[PDB]
RNA sequence: ACCCACCCGACCCGUCUUGAAACACGGACCAAGGAGUCUAACACGUGCGCGAGUCGGGGGCUCGCACGAAAGCCGCCGUGGCGCAAUGAAGGUGAAGGCCGGCGCGCUCGCCGGCCGAGGUGGGAUCCCGAGGCCUCUCCAGUCCGCCGAGGGCGCACCACCGGCCCGUCUCGCCCGCCGCGCCGGGGAGGUGGAGCACGAGCGCACGUGUUAGGACCCGAAAGAUGGUGAACUAUGCCUGGGCAGGGCGAAGCCAGAGGAAACUCUGGUGGAGGUCCGUAGCGGUCCUGACGUGCAAAUCGGUCGUCCGACCUGGGUAUAGGGGCGAAAGACUAAUCGAACCAUCUAGUAGCUGGUUCCCUCCGAAGUUUCCCUCAGGAUAGCUGGCGCUCUCGCACACGCAGUUUUAUCCGGUAAAGCGAAUGAUUAGAGGUCUUGGGGCCGAAACGAUCUCAACCUAUUCUCAAACUUUAAAUGGGUAAGAAGCCCGGCUCGCUGGCGUGAGCCGGGCGUGGAAUGGAGUGCCUAGUGGGCCACUUUUGGUAAGCAGAACUGGCGCUGCGGGAUGAACCGAACGCCGGGUUAAGGCGCCCGAUGCCGACGCUCAUCAGACCCCAGAAAAGGUGUUGGUUGAUAUAGACAGCAGGACGGUGGCCAUGGAAGUCGGAAUCCGCUAAGGAGUGUGUAACAACUCACCUGCCGAAUCAACUAGCCCUGAAAAUGGAUGGCGCU
RNA sequence: CCCCGGAGCCCCGCGGACGCUACGCCGCGACGAGUAGGAGGGCCGCUGCGGUGAGCCUUGAAGCCUAGGGCGCGGGCCCGGGUGGAGCCGCCGCAGGUGCAGAUCUUGGUGGUAGUAGCAAAUAUUCAAACGAGAACUUUGAAGGCCGAAGUGGAGAAGGGUU
RNA sequence: CCUCUGGCAUGUUGGAACAAUGUAGGUAAGGGAAGUCGGCAAGCCGGAUCCGUAACUUCGGGAUAAGGAUUGGCUCUAAGG
RNA sequence: AAGCAUCGCGAAGGCCCGCGGCGGGUGUUGACGCGAUGUGAUUUCUGCCCAGUGCUCUGAAUGUCAAAGUGAAGAAAUUCAAUGAAGCGCGGGUAAACGGCGGGAGUAACUAUGACUCUCUUAAGGUAGCCAAAUGCCUCGUCAUCUAAUUAGUGACGCGCAUGAAUGGAUGAACGAGAUUCCCACUGUCCCUACCUACUAUCCAGCGAAACCACAGCCAAGGGAACGGGCUUGGCGGAAUCAGCGGGGAAAGAAGACCCUGUUGAGCUUGACUCUAGUCUGGCACGGUGAAGAGACAUGUUUUUUCACUGACCCGGUGAGGCGG
RNA sequence: GUGCCAGGUGGGGAGUUUGACUGGGGCGGUACACCUGUCAAACGGUAACGCAGGUGUCCUAAGGCGAGCUCAGGGAGGACAGAAACCUCCCGUGGAGCAGAAGGGCAAAAGCUCGCUUGAUCUUGAUUUUCAGUACGAAUACAGACCGUGAAAGCGGGGCCUCACGAUCCUUCUGACCUUUUGGGUUUUAAGCAGGAGGUGUCAGAAAAGUUACCACAGGGAUAACUGGCUUGUGGCGGCCAAGCGUUCAUAGCGACGUCGCUUUUUGAUCCUUCGAUGUCGGCUCUUCCUAUCAUUGUGAAGCAGAAUUCACCAAGCGUUGGAUUGUUCACCCACUAAUAGGGAACGUGAGCUGGGUUUAGACCGUCGUGAGACAGGUUAGUUUUACCCUACUGAUGAUGUGUUGUUGCCAUGGUAAUCCUGCUCAGUACGAGAGGAACCGCAGGUUCAGACAUUUGGUGUAUGUGCUUGGCUGAGGAGCCAAUGGGGCGAAGCUACCAUCUGUGGGAUUAUGACUGAACGCCUCUAAGUCAGAAUCCCGCCCAGGCGGAACGAUACGGCAGCGCCGC
């Protein structure tokens, strides 16, 4: 009672049926296999990301006047 | 709508199957019954009520119950279920940070007073602001009905990510508190596991589907256990009764006679014994394998048979009862039942195994494949499939993304092919070189002294190969990129790395048609059937081959009708709601049979076995002056080809062959003379000869001929059994 | 520079169907195969129940037959005629023991076979009369036979129970 | 096998013809197993009287071995109380 | 089956039944008996082997050896050590128990073979007999004979795939509904068939079923699921029937018995896996009294060996009839 | 002895098991868990009991660093020493070695030799590989420590890479000032968490011997034994070439080394139909068909002088025997014959027969197995069921049209039939050295078959015709009867036998073949046009039946009612 063993015949047909897709390519990719001691130190680095806020909105201040002086000069 | 007639079609329904009209199974016909139900646990979807709550279970109070064993109600309105909090094996623990100021060295750490109060980025349906444009019967001013709104936002749900918090476990270190200052308790930072939190969504009832446990869609076993009933048949033991003609052989014992000496021996009788013989009744059943074999009969009849005084037959009573009895032993008998009787119950035992499964229409619609299983007739899991939806976009003046597609660039191969004068392996033959020895060898006592030979040597050559060889090396293919998730700037953070620097992450700002054509896309639940396949173009394995077994891409049949191939799974065309007109595909147009009933074109073909359209149903090597063409080489006026006609002599019995070659079984040889001409010869045939007789030319007829290959059609090769098939008639 | 209780128009900003069971009506475009299977609609069918039709019915209910008229693609349904004699149906909802062509299906009935196979084991019957509507089978008489005293004879037991 | 006493109507029916193939009996010239797996079936012999009876043997048998002759009727004779 | 030969048992026994008991069968019995076997009359003979599997004998000369008991540690549960019954191991017997009876080398004045000697796995290596058997693949072995012809029959040979001595060998009178071969007579078994008889079958008066049945029925070829009554192309086909007939309906008869599958059974066997009745042995209780004797610890405790009594308990007899001084 | 424990024995008895794949199943193998090269068609993936193989190990170094060298082989040299012992120089892309099978990889290495060592250590995750994207095993980068090596860069958490291995539960060991041991406290113990081990080779993992011929059940043509189907290796048969055999001479007859085809009359191969059954071998009987022709008719070629015998064609019309043995299919033998040719039809033929041997159940022997039992080993005895249905066929009534009937006939169509041998003359002739030895036409007849028939003969016989008889019965004689037809003789009629007898046919077309005339091809030629002879072939005549076929002729309803046919309309 013999029977037969393998094959690929329909299958082709069967898996182009519903569409062999791309994986789902989604913007901010996950971190999952990066270094660890590397995904520590950007951890410290969005830690500490909220120091330094007076600085950078002082500065952003400042590039806002500049782009002022600038739009002045130019108009 | 009843019957009949004609033309075309038309094999009998259900099922197992790759395939059924099947010489596969069920099936005379008709009426009635007849097969997916009910409870519980769940899961998902839907309908309703309430909502961080929900439900009244159970019970109690009202109505004596027609309607009722209904309904209404409950400091029981929550005892309790589920949810609202999870995580550890457990002791246990248990989900919030940020901004401002002050005190300690701001020491990224500890302690005090107010605010926001549940984080951030991207994509995000709706909404808000919205410059400006579009006007009116005329120009300006201008509150208003408006529509489109460039641009910017707070951003619902949801997705991706980065953060933050809770519990378990691990690593590095420090700080705080006391009723008992301890093997006390708590806290930090960073990894990692959880079915977690991150301003709820569940509860209760009802409906549909799916998975189960239950009889579980229905019918079906071979079985097992428990408790009883039978020895009227048969098996054996016991008790008490009944029965078994007539003949044959003649055991012991006994009598008499004869022969001899007793010893004894013969003869003639009598006698009636035998698990003795023929044979009746009785008992049983060898042979005809006779009769019958839907019988006289669920085991009989006829002839022929074995036995018939003892291991004989038989009635009644009685005893042995089922894993038991009993057996002159056959697993035989035990009530037509025996390799474990019968009746009832468990029991509607189980079955991956057969059969069947009951109304219509519409829409969608498969698989015989991956992996695992004592799995190969079956399940689970992916795949294929259906339903329920959600999230978005809009031919209403204004599209992000996706492909059995191509292109533009960029890589991958090691297959076809080709090569081995390139490597590895095989393998052919010459040529030149004492590389270097050796064996059969020849001249030599020997010598690399002259001749060559092969085993292994070299140098350039040459012939053929390789799925498990390869320098090369395609065609067909396989991934990528063709933008807003992209570039260009400015600045913070880092505990990584660090001569300064790098790298990564956060912010803020500026720039849109990102090659061709076509698409409206993404996503979440349940979820049946399937898990036996088969055929065909191309590639290919094993096999002599197969309508054989097994593979790769693709398409069909299965699941599919229709036109054609005469018939028909898979071939060609083409896919299907019911029709009318027209036009075709594939096939055809003498008749069957619709259409060439064209004054069709050009040739080939004679078959005493003609030939007639993929699959496909029949043919080969070889041969033919049968006939039609082509290729090559010759000769013909210096007067062809066949047709009547003169000849095969001499050196030469040349030369090995003695067993015979003056041509003669055969082989190395292989030219002159006469010359017009005979090749040291094509045959007839000889112990050898002799003789007959073929190149060349003349006398006669005077222009197309000869030879070898090769392609068409036809013929031989070519022989099977019922009468036989281009489908038939037939056709030149 | 006027209102349409009426400019009178291919559009009436004055109320605004004949067209609206909005679970309805209407207008375009494309498509239509199908087993195993899945889903939806049944104003298809059976039975019973709560409502509903001032429903039907001895001036004829259900059932059954029909060479009649029909409708729906279809499941099926509505009438016409005949039999029948006592209950029955439509709609909104609920419930189920709800649709048969098969299962060597269960029960019941009936065909072809078919007026067929068969009524053939043990030798054998024949003539006249009686009875009767009726004689091959009854009876009587006569003839010929068979069982042949281990019988086809005369009596018991087991068994049957009135034979 | 035939008859007497006793019993019966030929065994779930009869009539007409005498086809094949059957079932049960028989008979066949010549051959005698040549048929067939196989003398299967069928066929020969068979009672009694008088002779005669082998191999072998457990000395009992084999044995009715094998193989011959005779068998009727009528009329007598002899013997058997 | 008689004959033959074994095995066990002297009664608190052998074999066996029984859920059970001072239960029961043999047994109303006692080795000339009962129970379990093998072989199968008479004659003759029954060879060798105890290695294996069985069975059986004794043995503190003893490897393994459970429970109970003994000693040591601890707080104890617990652990350790010695002792350690029967049986398995060790050692004898046993084949009329199951059974088995092969190879190698040397060696005889022709060759060949081996009377003789040694060894193996494992213990001897087929003895007397017998045979191409009912037993022999080759094979229809070879020879003689029976025949015209013999794979048959009989008699011999042994090289015997794979004979063989109570898993009995050989012979053998009589007997056998046992199986084969030949001969005499005989016959339809046949050449080669023929005829007659009775009952059927045929027709008729009366009575009258059953199996089976998708529809039903004329063939050739093609294809098909690969042997068609139906499809296609041809041949063709004409009402209703009777008596036969065996070619077809892959005729009927019964869910193939053969072969396979089933994680379906049943009868049986054992060196399969788990068990169990029975049986043997050890420990505790029923279970008392005395005598001497050995061992261990140690300066009373334990293991105990046999004998004596009856008082528990068991057996036998009686009509419980004289038992002890 | 009893009651209760403990140990041995235990198929007397009970329950249960006896894997899977498989060109059917057992036996043989693992294609059952893995690895390499190929299959494999240039990404990956890809099957078979496809091919070559390998594995369940080994290593305290053969793991990890660092350093120094180059390996195999060849040439040249050197005392023993040669072809291989040891030393040196040169060439030396790896042609060696890296533990193994293979592939890849590697030259101041990944090889050899040294020096030091234990990264072959502990703990979280992530990923790849078969994959369902689940495990296990193996591997890949990292992270935190602790280390080894080196001067450092770095390398190393096993083997240069691809395999060397294993869930739940149970047990064992190790670790924490770890948790519980349920009223509280201590301790022993026990249970927990994590890691390692004890193993499931059927390798994602039951604990498992056989037999059944006494067998049973649910199924399968998913799967065999028969036949049928495809193929033809094999079996059988026929060609192509032509080195040779044949006194010379390849081809009269043969034919090596090679090669092309047919058949399903043999065995193979497959599993397409059948397991809710298709009766499984032989022999007997009987019919038809094929030719691959043994004989007969007609011919051609011979190493054909005659006789006899081989090769080849047309050709299946008619024949192909009786037996011993065996169940035989086959086989061999004896004899006859003209010759004793080969086959098919479900391996023709069991509702036709037989049952001989396969192939049930009972037995005996031999071998194997402890045993039950097995043995294409041998022997023995072993129930052969049904037609009355439809068709086909054999016979028989019939039927439709001819107005109805009868006589006489024709004919389409269908069947078909005759075959073979011996003796005499030819003729001891042709021929031949002889030995031997024909043929045509005639004459007489036989074999097989067919169709009849009973004068004779033989059989049958129940004219129950006639005698003779056994037993019984009617009183005896006579006459008779019964005894399933009493027996035995003879026997009428009728049936019957190659057991008696009679009869059995002629043409036409032509096949093969031999020819005529005569081209093509100014020659020749059976052929191309034409023409002749020509046979068991074919067809018809003879014979049998007579069509949903006709023909000619006769009579056609006087009766007690009637009714028909021709003619003019
Ligand atoms: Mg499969
Ligand atoms: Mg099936
Ligand atoms: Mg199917
Ligand atoms: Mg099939
Ligand atoms: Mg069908
Ligand atoms: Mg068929
Ligand atoms: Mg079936
Ligand atoms: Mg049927
Ligand atoms: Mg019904
Ligand atoms: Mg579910
Ligand atoms: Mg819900
Ligand atoms: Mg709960
Ligand atoms: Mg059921
Ligand atoms: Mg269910
Ligand atoms: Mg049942
Ligand atoms: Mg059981
Ligand atoms: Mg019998
Ligand atoms: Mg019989
Ligand atoms: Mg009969
Ligand atoms: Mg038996
Ligand atoms: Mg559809
Ligand atoms: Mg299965
Ligand atoms: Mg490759
Ligand atoms: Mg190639
Ligand atoms: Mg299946
Ligand atoms: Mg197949
Ligand atoms: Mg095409
Ligand atoms: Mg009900
Ligand atoms: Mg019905
Ligand atoms: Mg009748
Ligand atoms: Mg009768
Ligand atoms: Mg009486
Ligand atoms: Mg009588
Ligand atoms: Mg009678
Ligand atoms: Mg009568
Ligand atoms: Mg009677
Ligand atoms: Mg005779
Ligand atoms: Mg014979
Ligand atoms: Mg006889
Ligand atoms: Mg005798
Ligand atoms: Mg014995
Ligand atoms: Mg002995
Ligand atoms: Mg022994
Ligand atoms: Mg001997
Ligand atoms: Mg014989
Ligand atoms: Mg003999
Ligand atoms: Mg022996
Ligand atoms: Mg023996
Ligand atoms: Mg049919
Ligand atoms: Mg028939
Ligand atoms: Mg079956
Ligand atoms: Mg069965
Ligand atoms: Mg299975
Ligand atoms: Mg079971
Ligand atoms: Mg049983
Ligand atoms: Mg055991
Ligand atoms: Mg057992
Ligand atoms: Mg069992
Ligand atoms: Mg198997
Ligand atoms: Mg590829
Ligand atoms: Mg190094
Ligand atoms: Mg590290
Ligand atoms: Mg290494
Ligand atoms: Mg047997
Ligand atoms: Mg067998
Ligand atoms: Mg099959
Ligand atoms: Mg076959
Ligand atoms: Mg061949
Ligand atoms: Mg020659
Ligand atoms: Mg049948
Ligand atoms: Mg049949
Ligand atoms: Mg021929
Ligand atoms: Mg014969
Ligand atoms: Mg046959
Ligand atoms: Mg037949
Ligand atoms: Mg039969
Ligand atoms: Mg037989
Ligand atoms: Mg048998
Ligand atoms: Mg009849
Ligand atoms: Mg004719
Ligand atoms: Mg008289
Ligand atoms: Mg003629
Ligand atoms: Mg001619
Ligand atoms: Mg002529």
């Amino acid at each position: 009672a013999k029977s037969k063993n393998h094959t690929t015949h329909n299958q082709s047909r069967k898996w182009h049926r519903n569409g062999i897709k791309k994986p789902r390519s989604q913007r901010y990719e996950s971190l999952k296999g990066v270094d660890p001691k590397f995904l520590r130190n950007m951890r410290f680095a969005k830690k500490h990301n909220k120091k330094g806020l007076k600085k950078m909105q002082a500065n952003n201040a400042k590039a806002m006047a500049a782009r002022a002086e600038a739009i002045k000069a130019l108009v």
